């Protein structure tokens, strides 16, 4: 079967509308028929029953704000319009999962409609984004992370998206911003993935539905929309990719095509590992269908043998140096 576009908002209000168990029928969801209150930093404000102090904002996003709060910390993101889909799929996500994997991503506690928007109360990491760390590395003499931490990363992320789509999901939002960096690294076990406003439950749709919008629902296009050709877990690919070079380069990634052979721009000097990364996005990158996608458990372990070659005796030394770095940014 065929569907146009996945985030389309009728469609989603339809989905949605159509539940058994619908998001207005959890007993952490609660309804309210008035407008979003005014949130802002260090300030109280009411939220149901609880009384609720805000801390400082956390980030921005494309739709969204969150903040940090106490009524031990967590976040509110806030959003207008409503997004209840996003709790959809965050709740979807943490029952299909092994609850040995739930530690890559965030629960959300509970949420709260509005007549004009939502606020979604869940687990808070403290480190900023993988994004953020890429601009701290700017900011260094050394200007890029060390590739022992961004194989490590890799790995983490092949294993994530990995959890993900055995739960029929497609995060369909992957890139820098929306990994985040918590505690848990202090003690790639803090490398969390977030942000579900754009994720798609495949188990909503017939076997074998596949998607064809051309483009995302902020400009940004993965391989086989570049080509008008059909995708579903593609796009989760293209993104892991995509994060993997902004990392190595410290810019977004663009692509090319050459003799059918997809890969992306840049000469590649100065870049280490050169067979490894090549090979990494010639697999990421030439997906042939939507049935032929390729063993994100395999790539992990061609990683995975390379870092063993040389970082296993050196991530203590490089986290540390990371460590130091987000601290740093964290207290300012
Ligand atoms: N659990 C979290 N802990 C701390 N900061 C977060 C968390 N989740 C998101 N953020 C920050 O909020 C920003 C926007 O949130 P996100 O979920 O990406 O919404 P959007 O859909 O608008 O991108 C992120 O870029 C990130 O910096
Ligand atoms: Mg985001
Ligand atoms: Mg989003």
């Amino acid at each position: 079967f065929i569907v146009g576009n996945p985030w389309d908002d009728k469609l989603i209000f339809k989905l949605l509308s159509g539940l058994s168990k619908p998001v207005s029928s959890y007993p952490n969801t609660f309804e309210w028929q008035c407008k979003l209150p005014a949130i802002k930093p260090k300030t109280e404000f009411q939220l149901g029953s609880k009384l609720v102090y805000v801390h400082h904002l956390l980030g921005e996003g494309a739709f969204a704000q969150v903040y940090e709060a106490t009524q031990q910390k967590f976040v509110l993101k806030v959003q207008k319009p409503a997004n209840p889909w996003e709790f959809y799929i965050g709740t979807q996500l943490m029952e299909r999962l092994k609850p040995s994997m739930q530690h890559m991503f965030m629960k959300f506690y509970s949420a709260h409609l509005f007549q004009n928007g939502s606020v979604l109360v869940g687990e808070l990491y403290s480190y900023g984004t993988l994004l953020n760390a890429i601009n701290l590395y700017k900011n260094t003499p050394e200007k890029v992370m060390p590739q022992g931490l961004v194989i490590s990363f890799a790995m983490r992320m092949l294993y994530m998206i990995e959890q993900v789509h055995d739960c029929e999901i497609i995060h369909g939002d992957i890139k820098p911003d929306n990994f985040i960096l918590g505690n848990g690294f202090l003690e790639s076990a803090g490398l969390a993935l977030i942000d579900l406003g754009q994720s798609i439950d495949m188990k909503l749709f017939p076997k074998g539905t596949i998607f064809t919008a051309k483009c995302e629902t902020s400009g940004f296009q993965c391989v086989e929309m570049l080509s008008n050709k059909p995708w579903n877990y593609q796009i989760d690919y293209f993104g892991v990719a995509a994060t993997v070079y902004c990392m190595l380069f410290g810019t977004y990634m663009k692509v090319k095509n050459e003799g059918g052979e997809c890969k992306p721009e840049g000469l590649f000097r100065r870049l280490p590992h050169l067979d490894m990364w090549n090979e990494f996005f010639h697999v990421m990158l030439n997906i042939p269908d939507c049935h032929h996608l390729p063993s994100l458990d395999l790539l992990r372990q061609k990683l995975k043998k390379v870092f063993q070659q040389h970082y296993t005796n050196k991530i203590r030394a490089l986290r540390n140096r990371l460590i130091v770095l987000l601290l740093e940014c964290k207290r300012s």
